[PDB]
Order: C-alpha cells, then structure tokens, then sequence
C-alpha cells in the first residue's frame, strides 16, 4: 500500500508513535517519506546481505527474521514479511523498540541525513489529526 502523507500521519498517531520517545509525528512521517516513499512493500538489499523492509525500512540483521541474513537477530520477533503489510502495526511496534535502543531516530540513517534539524512539522501540515 502506498500511503498518503496525512493518511500515514493518522495511522502513526493511532498506533501511538506521535511524540514517542519525544519524536514528533512530523519526524516519523519524514523518516517514512525518505525510507520507503510511503510504500509498505518497499524492500532494499544491503551490501552486508541484510535487507530493509517496509515503510520504515527495518533491517533484518537486528530486528526481524527473513531466513537469509547469516548471524542476524530478530529483536522484534517478527518475520520481516510482516513488516510489508498494508496495516502498519507490526512496523510501528518494531520502530518503538528501535527508537528506544539508545540512539533515538539516528538509527534511521536517512532520518539523520534528511530529516534531523529540518522543519519536520511541514510533514503534518494540513492534516486532520
Ligand atoms: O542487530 N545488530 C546488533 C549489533 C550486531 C549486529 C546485529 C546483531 C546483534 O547482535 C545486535
């Protein structure tokens, strides 16, 4: 599923991401925008053999099981395919663990490089939330 901007902001908020670990909704929407362009079925293989999955491109080396990432953990205890669903619950649940891991949203390199320090509030402008 390819979400609309405001549409995703609303699902993120419903699933309790808005101001989770102090990161405003606009941070979460910008992250999704540069990670997946809002497409729940986004996959991207990494040079290390790992794969990033879903709306927030969660990585198979730590966070989910895809059966082909030698030496991986599955800290969210979830098949990585569960992160590709139209329903964002699993992704959101896993992101909560990632963002609590100690480095905040810096764990998303594209959030660091493209969202961090920017007017993230523009991402939720116009939305009925
Ligand atoms: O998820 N990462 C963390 C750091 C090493 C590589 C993977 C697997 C792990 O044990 C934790």
């Amino acid at each position: 599923k390819v979400f609309g901007r405001c549409e995703l902001a609303a699902a993120m908020k419903r699933h309790g991401l808005d101001n989770y670990r102090g990161y405003s909704l606009g941070n979460w929407v910008c992250a999704a925008k540069f990670e997946s362009n809002f497409n729940t079925q986004a996959t991207n293989r990494n040079t290390d053999g790992s794969t990033d999955y879903g709306i927030l491109q969660i990585n198979s080396r730590w966070w989910c099981n895809d059966g082909r990432t030698p030496g991986s953990r599955n800290l969210c205890n979830i098949p990585c395919s569960a992160l590709l669903s139209s329903d964002i619950t699993a992704s959101v649940n896993c992101a909560k663990k990632i963002v609590s891991d100690g480095n905040g949203m810096n764990a998303w390199v594209a959030w660091r490089n493209r969202c961090k320090g920017t007017d993230v509030q523009a991402w939720i402008r116009g939305c009925r939330l």
